[PDB]
């Protein structure tokens, strides 16, 4: 089976002591037994990573953590940018690449996302490679093909075993601020097509190991229907990740 | 007089262990008498800031520190981005805005830089507002005017009193990787024109308090000539900032 993953994208929220308080809310809210059945990760801003790392390692917590971006380069004259080497040294397990906010606000195209994914893997990090279509594509009925094409572009250059080392997240961007709602069936249709394409880019065996997460709006009342879907392996969670009790509840549901 | 400022832009270099080692080397290397004569700051990657804060505060160091960028927003759905609220809580004194590398690699324009400067000030941070012309402009002889227009655009929206709370850095981008070399006289020409413009944008009294740094190649061989100039108040240092002894040496020279 694929072990489900519930990863909380905090976005640009929470300072370093707020970070510690949130991680403690989660740790003290989620019964230990659940970790054998679900992987649970927090994804704080860069500036919170030291604080989270030392809490998680110092208290031997079973939650893992990650970052929200990284440079396609390893080091050098890139003022403002953060290397995957730094994230690795901090013990990060995951790094989000290609989030729709970065694609939109920061002009990140598929090729850059692919480069970031490769660099993540060079530093032993698991990239969470995000894809998803806008409402115009969805309305045209071309959402499956568009997602496949975006996946191919965002994984370009990766070898089959490298594909086996990524996570994919499907963001139904067409359901953000448009008033549209993505159903569990909508999620399953795309995540099934993702897995079929991964089987081509790698192998069926490898595609069957890759976690494909839902990255739309997740809460306690919809998470179970979504993660119950055959090809959906968890969630890249937005706003609910900032409420420790709520986030713990998502993890418990995804576990069983 | 204006007290000189030597600020070390680490760029995308040094993990959190290396950051600690470097700051301790700097503190070991720079005699305490020098801080009454020069202000010294380190500008690490985001992921090193907590580590640097705890060392500075716990060792009661006289060096200060800052970050290499920030969002124009305070919080929200900006995956990957870092808030000036976070930087303030980490005890940063400075934040670099509009570094040439961000203008070139990340498409930041003067208006974005001005918004970042304003947001830095809202969080009690001193923005280091970077400007500088590329080779084509220098080769045309229009460099002063180009810099003054960039300065005006990169400080747009700031009130006269807020201009008193910024630092300016002149980057001779035309001499960065081109084979051209900027002299101390070249720095003084632009820095004097920057101050003249600050006198117009703000007032002559405010302009005489604003630190204007040189942000080209600074090393132990040229720092004295640079800081000797009438309108140059220090350096935004690159690669020499990564060697604790060398960096301490720069500060010592800048101090007398």
């Amino acid at each position: 089976s694929r072990k489900p993953l519930i990863a909380g994208n905090w976005k640009m929220n929470l300072n370093h002591y707020e970070a510690i308080a949130l991680v403690q809310k989660i740790a003290f809210s989620l019964p230990d037994k659940y970790y054998d059945r679900v992987d649970v990760a927090v994804i704080p801003p860069f500036t919170d990573l030291r604080s989270v790392q030392t809490l998680v390692d110092g208290d031997k917590l079973r939650l893992t953590y990650g970052a929200q971006d990284l440079s396609p380069h390893d080091s050098g004259a890139y003022t403002g940018d953060v290397s995957g080497a730094f994230l690795a040294k901090l013990g990060c397990s995951y790094v989000v690449v290609g989030h729709s906010e970065r694609r939109t606000y920061h002009n990140e195209d598929d090729a850059l996302v692919a480069a970031k994914a490769a660099t993540a893997l060079k530093h032993g990090l698991t990239p969470i490679v995000c894809i998803g279509e806008h409402l115009d594509v969805r309305e045209a009925g071309n959402h499956v093909a568009h997602n496949i094409e975006q996946l191919r572009g965002s994984l370009a250059g990766l070898l089959a075993e490298q594909i086996g080392s990524v996570v994919i997240a499907y963001e139904p961007v067409w359901a953000i601020g448009t008033g549209r709602v993505a159903s569990a069936a909508d999620a399953q249709e795309v995540c099934a097509a993702i897995r079929k394409e991964l089987a081509s880019l790698a192998s069926p065996r490898i595609a069957d190991t890759v976690r494909v997460l839902y990255g739309g709006s997740v809460n306690a009342k919809n998470v179970g229907d979504i993660v119950a879907q055959d090809d959906v392996d968890g969630g890249l969670v937005g706003g609910a990740s900032l409420d420790g009790e709520h986030f713990a509840t998502l993890a418990a549901i995804a576990a069983g």
